[PDB]
């Protein structure tokens, strides 16, 4: 699959989520992104302005593109591989009510996820990983990527 053939990658968050206060959203964000960069070459930076690599999008039920969301529950969020316009781009389910903490679904965690697919991993079949199909709440404080998420991303860089 597709890789980013750069070091330095933007980021840019489109909208946010009423769910949240503004510095919280801007925090989990770029927490997630350092998740990744702590185990590859990658820089991130956030911009305000013109096109990113990655945009950050909130929306509900048909916003575009042909991943249609579903309301409250099932998908939480979907992203697009490396490549140019889309691609990148990672798009949160409004429906769901995003947060710090265990409650509702833990925005940091799911960006971690979505950032995966950014980046170019798939799925795993580990319940241990981060890119396995199923959201479950772990401790975001002493959260850590799973081996299986670490060898997945260091075949793709560095
Ligand atoms: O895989 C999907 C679609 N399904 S799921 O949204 O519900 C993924 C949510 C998820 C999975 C694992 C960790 C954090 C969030 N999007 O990337
Ligand atoms: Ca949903
Ligand atoms: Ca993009
Ligand atoms: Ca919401
Ligand atoms: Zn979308
Ligand atoms: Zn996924």
């Amino acid at each position: 699959g597709p890789v980013w053939r750069k070091h330095y990658i933007t980021y840019r968050i489109n909208n946010y989520t009423p769910d949240m206060n503004r510095e919280d959203v801007d925090y989990a964000i770029r927490k997630a992104f350092q998740v990744w960069s702590n185990v590859t070459p990658l820089k991130f930076s956030k911009i305000n302005t013109g096109m990113a690599d990655i945009l950050v999008v909130f929306a509900r039920g048909a916003h575009g593109d042909d991943h249609a969301f579903d309301g409250k529950g099932g998908i939480l969020a979907h992203a697009f591989g490396p490549g140019s316009g889309i691609g990148g781009d990672a798009h949160f389910d409004e429906d769901e009510f995003w947060t710090t903490h265990s409650g509702g679904t833990n925005l940091f965690l799911t960006a971690v996820h979505e950032i995966g697919h950014s980046l170019g991993l798939g799925h795993s079949s580990d319940p241990k990983a981060v890119m396995f199909p199923t959201y479950k709440y772990v401790d975001i404080n002493t959260f850590r990527l799973s081996a299986d998420d670490i060898r997945g991303i260091q075949s793709l860089y560095g």
